[PDB]
């Protein structure tokens, strides 16, 4: 009687009414915002949920504006967002000449999510 | 009697009611936002969910404007969004000259997601 | 009696009403915005399920102007949006002259999900 | 110019969704019983109106009765009725021998629903 | 000019919804029960009107009764009733033998619901 | 000029949502049980409305009876109900032999709902 038994025996994540990521090599740029879980059970009742609650009855207005000259307004601008590059600009010359102002350039990945490397020398007569 | 058993027993991952992601190599821009898990039981009321709640009766109104010069407005712009590069410019002039605002340019990337290097010798007679 | 198995047992993911991506090699750019999971049991009452909830009964409007002169006006552009580049511009003259805002040029990828490598020997007599 | 007006104006009851009796004379006997009125207004939700509710899993059951002599059961009987004069007996003899268990007999009645007994006189030259 | 007016001017009741008797002359008997006014109003809840709510899992039953004798058993009778005369009996012998018992018997009346006795004497020239 | 005014003007009750009796005369016997007002506003809740609330499990049971003699078991009779006499009885012998026992015998009733009795002498010349 002679066993040689090898198994990589190998299961994924177990997710129940969630947000689940599991082993990550190489992550270079992540954003996951307002990724929320809620369980509500509710009788006889009012139930409010919020994670970002704005009740604002004036928000980010201009008032009234008779004969001015070069004015520059810019209200409730860039709101919740992202990656924002030399946007949203309010002048009168915008010149851009340089060899600069450059996001995320020229990466080099080299990543391996899971190595087995694995030597099985048996029964030998 | 002689065995020599080999088994990659490979299973993904189980999901129930969500957002589930596995094992991941070589990620270079992720984004994942206002993805919710949300369980309601309601039972003789009101429930109200809510993630993102804004409630404005005046929100990013310009006012009135008799006879003004050069004047700029720009209100709630760029708002819950991404990548956004020299983007919603408000100007009289504007001049785009350099070798630069480069994104995310020339990546070199070398990735694996699993390796197995088995060897299995075995039953000599 | 000589047994010599084997076995690349592979199954795939199990989802159960959600969202589900598996190990992924060689993800540049991602974007999976407001996946959301809801469920929802109702007995005797109202339910209101929100991720994005807006209620503004003057949003982004512009006043009476009589007789300005160069007025600009970008109220609530770009919104929710993805991927914008040297856009909504607002002037009197926009020049492009250099060999920029190049976004995601010239990758290099090697990339593999899987990778076995397997030596079975065995039941030498 | 000379005017006698005589005028009788009678009108009758006004009714809206109900039960309406107006003036009697002579009344002996009278009986109303569950002449109930209901409005009923429902939204997102559920209404059990009841005047006379009764929820009973075992009600006037009579048991088993393995060989016994001369029993009486006499179980929910005579229940939301009216009227009822030497009944429902359980014996082994009744007799009736008097001048008796006499209901309502030999009334006398003189009644007047309305009496007007008017002298008009005028205009006399 | 002369102006001898007479008006009986008579209007019957009111009734918006309800239970409504008048001014009544030679009310001998008077049941009236469970007459109910009910305004009802639900939004996002229930509602349980009840007037007579009985929740009895054993009500009114009987063991067993393995060889008894001469047993009388009269459950749950004579229940939300009127005008019960010598009734629901439980026995061997019964007699009803006087001149009695009499429920009622040989009213007079003499009634008026509403009398007017009116001179009206004028305009003598 | 010369006016004699007779006006017996007479408007009935006037009822909203309820029981509502006039004025009587000659009211011998009156019954009148659970004649309720009610009136329910319900949001997001429960309402229960209850007069005669009975809740019992067991109620009014008899045991097991092996082998007994002569018993007697009158239970939860007579409940909730009127104008009751030598009713609902148990025994062997019952002899009813009197001029007795008697209700509401022989009454002499002379009434009236209103009386008017007016002179109108006027205008002489």
């Amino acid at each position: 009687r002679c066993e040689l038994a090898a198994a990589m025996k190998r299961h994924g994540l177990d997710n129940y009414r969630g947000y689940s990521l599991g082993n990550w090599v190489c992550a270079a740029k992540f954003e996951s915002n307002f990724n929320t879980q809620a369980t509500n059970r509710n009788t006889d009742g009012s139930t409010d949920y919020g994670i970002l609650q704005i009740n604002s009855r004036w928000w980010c207005n201009d008032g009234r504006t008779p004969g001015s000259r070069n004015l520059c307004n810019i209200p409730c601008s860039a709101l919740l967002s992202s990656d924002i590059t030399a946007s949203v600009n309010c002048a009168k010359k915008i010149v851009s000449d340089g060899n600069g102002m450059n996001a995320w350039v020229a990466w080099r990945n080299r990543c391996k999510g899971t190595d087995v490397q694995a030597w099985i020398r048996g029964c030998r007569l």
